[PDB]
């Protein structure tokens, strides 16, 4: 039951609720955090940080506690170039300042993400997170960090 899309694609999570450490901008496109939406089509249809390094993060504030049972991620093709995140970490917070990394067997879980530019990949959170804030941390990528995502779960 608890595997409903929490609103990235459908826009139930509005633009103001999605933030990042940085985003890439130029006069061809604006790859803002609010473009990080599963299946989004268009000119600048993903989040890209301004630099490619593992200190970058994308954040979603659900604005209330949600039960999170999984995440779906996708890359983008732009200007003939596929860009996707291959591996990533998840952290979560209830307040927004104190962040807990998602662990498995007593250390940080490294999620295996995408292997192409348009196939969505679902990763489960076991045990599920009860959380207001979720951050995704790119650890490895092909060509450029690029993300479109969905969060899966239910109300709590």
């Amino acid at each position: 039951s608890c595997s409903m899309p929490l609103g990235m694609e459908s826009k139930a999570i509005s633009d103001a609720q999605i933030t990042a450490s940085s985003y890439f901008t130029n006069m061809f496109a604006t790859w803002s955090p609010s473009k990080a939406r599963l299946h989004l089509q268009g000119r600048s249809n993903a989040w890209r940080p301004q630099v490619n390094n593992p200190k970058e993060w994308l954040q979603v504030d659900f604005q209330k506690t949600m039960k999170v049972t999984g995440v779906t991620t996708q890359g983008v093709k732009s200007l003939l170039t596929s860009m996707y995140v291959k591996e990533f970490l998840i952290s979560s917070s209830q307040d927004g300042h104190q962040w807990t990394l998602f662990f498995q067997n007593g250390k940080v879980k490294v999620f295996q993400g995408n292997q192409d530019s348009f196939t969505p990949v679902v990763n489960s959170l076991d045990p599920p997170l009860l959380t207001r804030y979720l951050r995704i941390h790119p650890q490895s990528w092909v060509h450029q960090i690029a993300l479109r995502m969905e969060v899966l779960g239910c109300e709590a």
